């Protein structure tokens, strides 16, 4: 579990978007795993724009925060769920990181703000759907 409120706007995984994000669809994404819906109060987190490669996450399985080194947003393959079939999921950053069913939604952060969520797991790995671009959560 896990979200980004910055503005009127809460970032959540699309997969895991509940009836009142999708009753308050702003923009959603299928190939990213994002969805963004409209809040009533002002968050104030804030976004990174930058290309940073290094950051620390919160891994909720572990109640722990990492520092990792991370991979450029990009088109990566991931496995079939109940969720989505087998696909390429764009705008996806990889790092060696400890990652399990529960911990997407945890912020991933450099020293310039929220850099994206934790999106994918497994194998000693951690994937992260990048937020950096998303220019017009912030106006
Ligand atoms: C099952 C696995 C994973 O990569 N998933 C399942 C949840 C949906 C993911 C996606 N972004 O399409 C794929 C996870 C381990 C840790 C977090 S999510
Ligand atoms: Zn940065």
């Amino acid at each position: 579990s896990g979200a980004i409120y910055v503005g009127n706007y809460r970032v959540v995984n699309r997969h895991l978007a509940t009836h009142n994000d999708w009753a308050n669809l702003v923009w959603e994404d299928s190939s990213r795993d994002l969805l963004v819906s409209s809040t009533t109060a002002q968050g104030c987190d804030t976004i990174a724009r930058c290309d940073c490669q290094t950051g620390v996450y919160y891994c909720s399985s572990r109640r722990k925060h990492y520092p990792v080194s991370f991979s450029k947003p990009s088109l990566i393959f991931v496995e079939a769920s109940e969720y989505y079939p087998a696909r390429y999921q764009s705008h996806l950053m990889l790092a060696v990181g400890h990652s399990e069913p529960g911990d997407c939604g945890g912020i991933l952060r450099c020293q310039h703000g929220v850099v994206g969520i934790v999106s994918t797991g497994g194998n000693g790995l951690v994937g992260f759907a990048d937020v950096r671009d998303l220019l017009w959560l912030d106006e």
